[PDB]
């Protein structure tokens, strides 16, 4: 039982024939919540239970909203859990590559034999120490003979990413349609790898206005920039040479040209009010890039008991 | 500075000419959150600031959703704060009485002179030790000569109550449209005046199913029953005589006939699975009524430093 499978069975809610399963509600909780306290216990299933659960996809919307629409009447195994988890953090321009990877070109579309190959990879990795899920029923028909083209794949992945962004936005905005700049500030500061947020809190107390809002499209654009941060930094490494701090206009032009996600002046103003440690109007790549380095936020826990190893590496490398 | 005014200035966000004000976002936070940590500081205003804030009502929806629609561009003083706070917990059949109370019958509608009378009551209570808010602009026109009929008053109060129910539902359901029975259980157990929830948690662990959902209309109906609980208990006192525990069917019929809010079998089943301490299928009024006694939940803090007085009354009356 690896760490990922341990997390999966911890956040699971259904078991059947000695095999833990999961509903979309539990997947969303695992994505957005680090730890959940389950008041109740797991429950077994039968074929009647399976049909009562799978009776939701027939009346579910295949649009942008798919998981909250399904609610609790869904089924997700470990393999689909890992697949969706990789989809969460997959940047653009890798969609077509991932699609072509999921099929040996004997089928230009994807039949369920390729997902069976994925499950076989999982089982081969497991052992070397039947049951229809909701995701298969979405991609392939109830009969099981359905081709999955690339356009539908791209649509599904975009919908999943946007659904997660909407979920995080509504979780941090308490329900309102205009979150305060402070919520965006704390959302950014959450996953930054620093030990003293005091300077950033002083900055947002002093420099940032008392009242200002952020829309939803702006938050989604910033999230897409965050997920393309690696390509953005590769493009910015040429500018980091000679140690030239970048202003706001060049920052906006560069993010637009390297990630295709044009940002507003509000978000850029805010991120420069929180991150400009120095007194100049703009600061170098150092703080923003090196500090915003993990991107492993939003669940995605990597608990390789890195506490003591982190303390040891701190004691060693601190010089 | 009374406790209510202290809470108001703590949750306020705007000050002008030495007078704290408040935006709908802060009112909603004061309603749903017991304590809020303000990262930023208060800011002053000018007439230009006043117009920039009041420029929202012109493009705001007067339907069921009004406060989240306004977002942050709104204005609420202390008097309107207290008025809305009384509206939150006002039961039905008191709407028309409250309307007739807010006007000396020289006007069958309500002109702004009666709200001026309300503000005068507040100021007379304060001193005996000009500025247009958003609510006045909603009831009365920008010019200030507008009659407010009773039907619009009832519509506004119903919309406010339903808006608060939607807010609490979305805050406890994490965004999904079907909250788990456990969330309803913990929402009920929050304001119950008991010291050991262990028995109720054992009940929900054992008796309640592992997975079951609750819609939105059912939650709203249960909230309306909770706000008519006093009339419900007056009607049930005759049945409490002879100490006869009430079953489920009679409970449903009685709540329907005394509060007009018919409940589903799911909510009643759940509340009997959490509250039936004994082994019988139904338990008497004792636990449900006496335990669910406060109804002062959802903010509405009454902090008359009742900690030490509560401990003293416990030491005294415990026999």
């Amino acid at each position: 039982p690896s760490l990922r499978k341990q997390r999966f069975m911890q956040f699971s809610s259904l078991e059947h024939e000695g095999e833990y399963y999961m509903t979309p509600r539990d997947f969303l909780f695992s994505v957005m919540f680090e730890q959940m306290e389950r008041k109740t216990s797991v429950k077994k299933l039968t074929k009647k239970d399976i049909e009562d659960t799978l009776s939701g996809i027939q009346t579910a919307g295949c649009g942008s909203t798919f998981f909250r629409d399904l609610g609790d009447k869904g089924l997700i195994s470990y393999t689909e859990y890992l697949f969706l988890l990789t989809i969460l953090t997959k940047p653009h321009s890798g969609f077509h590559v991932a699609f072509k990877m999921l099929d040996t070109d004997g089928n230009e579309m994807i039949e369920k034999r390729e997902f069976f190959k994925l499950q076989k990879i999982i089982s081969k990795q497991d052992d070397l120490m039947e049951i229809n899920t909701t995701l298969q029923m979405r991609f392939f028909g109830k009969r099981g003979q359905r081709k999955l083209h690339y356009k539908e794949f791209r649509r599904f992945m975009e919908n999943l990413q946007t659904e997660i962004q909407e979920m995080e936005f509504l979780q941090f905005s308490k329900g309102l349609s205009f979150m305060r700049k402070e919520d965006f500030a704390e959302w950014l500061l959450f996953f930054t790898n620093t030990e003293n947020k005091d300077i950033y809190w002083k900055n947002v107390r002093e420099k940032l206005s008392a009242g200002e809002s952020i829309s939803l499209d702006e938050f989604k654009s910033f999230c897409h920039f965050t997920t393309h941060l690696e390509d953005f930094a590769i493009a910015m490494q040429m500018f980091s040479l000679a140690h030239r701090p970048v202003r706001l206009a060049e920052f906006k032009r560069a993010v637009k040209v390297a990630t295709g996600q044009e940002l507003s002046n509000n978000i850029l103003d805010t991120v420069f009010k929180i991150f400009d440690l120095d007194g100049d109007e703009c600061l170098s790549h150092e703080e923003f890039l090196g500090v915003l380095k993990n991107r492993m936020h939003r669940g995605l826990w990597v608990p390789q008991h890195q506490s003591i190893q982190e303390y040891w590496k701190c004691v060693k490398k601190e010089s």
